[PDB]
């Protein structure tokens, strides 16, 4: 009824959206990995009369009820997915996706990796992006490689028109006692990473986490906080 929608207030194979700014939402769903259950976001961009989607909902299912949910809540077409990294919370769903009508895309590094690992692959690659500080337009957004963080490959997104910066699982919710998982992290670049996305977006309003709960800009520094500390 308003609050940001939490993981015992999901059951898995649902999705939630939540209104950020004008024509921004997230969405929010839930999935099971080694015997515990996780909430996970996305984002949604108006793009004229389409939407651009920012990430699975993790899982086949779980993209299907996405899909649906955009359809009842917001009735514009998503036409085009860009996924943020390759694990499955992030991919899992590209080929519900694809057979849409979506048009998926990645960075070749991210290609590269959910095929090594067996993810589902989204079917283009986004050039312009293989070195920290790159940034490229893509309709209402700007992508952003800000380096090796949770993943090597991992982007971040900024929406212009409202301020708002998602910033994928490179980025901590404030109660986050821990980087999360860091099967595939670079603790030791993940902090100079953030001080990029720092420098680029000052003027950030809204900063939304991979999993949890949106905020500000501190969002940023107590994701260096809590790398440094769990390197430490
Ligand atoms: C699908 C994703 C995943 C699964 C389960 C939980 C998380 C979390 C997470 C968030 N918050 C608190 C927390 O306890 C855990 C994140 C997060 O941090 O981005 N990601 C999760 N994968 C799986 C994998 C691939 C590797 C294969 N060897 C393991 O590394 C991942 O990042
Ligand atoms: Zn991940
Ligand atoms: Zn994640």
């Amino acid at each position: 009824s308003g609050e940001y929608p939490t993981v015992n207030e999901i059951p898995v194979g649902e999705v939630r959206l939540y209104q950020i700014a004008d024509g921004v939402w997230s969405h929010i769903a839930t999935q099971s990995f080694d015997g515990a259950v996780y909430p996970s976001n996305g984002l949604i961009v108006r793009d004229g009369d389409e939407l651009l989607l920012i990430d699975t909902a993790w899982g086949a299912k779980n993209t299907a009820a996405l899909l649906a949910e955009i359809e009842k809540q917001i009735g514009l077409p998503v036409t085009r997915a860009v996924s943020t990294h390759f694990h499955d919370d992030r991919v899992g769903g590209v080929d519900v996706l694809r057979a849409a009508g979506v048009a998926t895309y990645a960075s070749p590094s991210t290609r590269r990796l959910a095929e090594a690992e067996g993810n589902e692959i989204p079917t283009h690659s986004l050039e312009g992006l293989s070195s920290s500080g790159d940034a490229v337009r893509f309709g209402p957004v700007e992508l952003f490689y800000p380096g090796a963080a949770h993943s090597t490959d991992n982007l971040v997104v900024y929406v212009p028109s409202a301020n708002v910066l998602y910033g994928g699982c490179a980025v901590h919710e404030l109660s986050s006692t821990s980087a999360g998982n860091v099967a595939d992290a670079d603790l030791a670049e993940w902090p100079t990473s953030v001080e990029r996305i720092q420098k680029h977006y000052p003027e950030a309003e809204v900063v939304i986490p991979g999993h949890g709960l949106p905020g500000g800009l501190d969002l940023l520094q107590h994701t260096a906080n809590v790398v440094k500390a769990h390197k430490n």
